[PDB]
C-alpha cells in the first residue's frame, strides 16, 4: 500500500494535540489540535482504513469529495487538511466550540432555550439539507448527535457533520440507533430525500418536549412504534407549544414518504415567518 495524502511527519511538525477528546467510537477518534503557526484550534478525525476486515479506503475518498462540493456552504463543516498514515486517514476540520444540539433536547437546560432561538436552529437546519439536496445528495444520518453548534454563551450557528452514510437518490438500502430509523427504511424501499425530512421532525420534537418521540421499553417496541407511527401529542407534553409548531412536526412524521414536504416547502411554513423588531416595516400602503 503506498499513501496518497500528507505524511504524519508533516502533520506533527505543523500540529499539536491537547488533552480534550471530543468523540470515540470503533473506528473513529476526534480531538481538538491547534496549529503551531497561528494557533488556531480545529478538530482532528482519525478514520481506520481496515473495518470488520474489509478495505475502506476508497468509502473515506467517496465522503472527502462530499465535504469538498459543500464547501461553501455555510451550515455544513469545512474541511481544512488531509493526512495519512499506515493504518488511518486524518482530516483536519472546523471547530465547533458549542458542542452537540443534543444537549438542548434534555430536561437539564431546557430552562435557557427560548422559542425564538428553536426557530432560528430549525430555520438553518433546512437551509443545510436544502442545500445538500440540490446537490442529489441525502445525508441519511441526521442524529442530534451529528448537528453542532459554533457556540454556546450566547448561541451560535448550526453545523452539521458526519457523512459516512452520504449516497445519492435511488442508491438500494437497515442499521443504526433504531429510534432514528424512518419506516421507509425498515420496509426495505429506495432512498429518498424524504427520509432525511422525517428525521427534521424528530429534531423539532426533541427540541419542543425535551422528550424521544418513539423509543420504546425494548427494539421490538421501537419498531412497532415507528411502523405505526405512535406519537404523543397529549396535553401534557404539547402544554407549552404552540399550535403552528405542532403543525410543522405533524406533518413531517407521516408513514408514506410522498406525503412529505420539501425542504423548500418547509422553509416558507407560518411558523418560521418572524419579523426582527428591530428593523422598520414597510406596509402595503404607501404615503
Ligand atoms: N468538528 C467538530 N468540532 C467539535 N466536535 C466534534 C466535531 N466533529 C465531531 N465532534 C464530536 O465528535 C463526535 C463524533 O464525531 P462523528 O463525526 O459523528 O463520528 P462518528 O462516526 O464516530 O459518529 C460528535 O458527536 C461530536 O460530539
Ligand atoms: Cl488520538
Ligand atoms: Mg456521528
Amino acid at each position: 500500500e503506498n499513501l496518497y495524502f500528507q505524511s504524519m511527519e508533516n502533520f506533527n511538525n505543523f500540529y499539536i494535540l491537547t488533552s480534550k477528546e471530543l468523540g470515540r467510537g470503533k473506528f473513529a477518534v476526534v480531538r481538538q489540535c491547534i496549529s503551531k503557526s497561528t494557533g488556531q484550534e480545529y478538530a482532528a478525525k482519525f478514520l481506520k482504513k481496515r473495518r470488520r476486515g474489509q478495505d475502506c479506503r476508497a468509502e473515506i475518498l467517496h465522503e472527502i469529495a462530499v465535504l469538498e462540493l459543500a464547501k461553501s456552504c455555510p451550515r455544513v463543516i469545512n474541511l481544512h487538511e488531509v493526512y495519512e498514515n499506515t493504518s488511518e486517514i486524518i482530516l483536519i476540520l472546523e471547530y465547533a466550540a458549542g458542542g452537540e444540539i443534543f444537549s438542548l433536547c434534555l430536561p437539564e437546560l431546557a430552562e435557557m432555550v427560548s422559542e425564538n432561538d428553536v426557530i432560528r436552529l430549525i430555520k438553518q437546519i433546512l437551509e443545510g439539507v436544502y442545500y445538500l439536496h440540490q446537490n442529489n445528495i441525502v445525508h441519511l444520518d441526521l442524529k442530534p448527535q451529528n448537528i453542532l453548534l459554533s457556540s454556546i454563551y450566547p448561541l451560535g450557528d448550526i453545523k452539521i457533520v458526519d457523512f459516512g452514510m452520504s449516497r445519492k437518490i435511488g442508491h438500494a438500502c437497515i442499521m443504526g440507533t433504531p429510534e432514528y430509523l424512518a419506516p421507509e427504511i425498515l420496509n426495505y424501499d429506495p432512498i429518498t430525500t424524504a427520509t432525511d425530512m422525517w428525521n427534521i421532525g424528530i429534531i423539532a420534537y426533541m427540541l419542543l418536549t425535551h422528550t424521544s418521540p418513539f423509543v420504546g421499553e425494548d427494539n421490538q417496541e421501537t419498531y412497532l412504534n415507528i411502523s405505526q407511527v405512535n406519537v404523543d401529542y397529549s396535553e401534557e407534553t404539547f402544554s407549552s407549544v404552540s399550535q403552528l409548531a405542532t403543525d410543522f412536526i405533524q406533518s413531517l412524521l407521516v408513514k408514506n414518504p410522498e406525503k412529505r414536504p420539501t425542504a423548500e416547502i418547509c422553509l416558507s411554513h407560518s411558523w418560521l415567518q418572524q419579523w426582527d423588531f428591530e428593523n422598520l416595516f414597510h406596509p402595503e400602503e404607501t404615503s
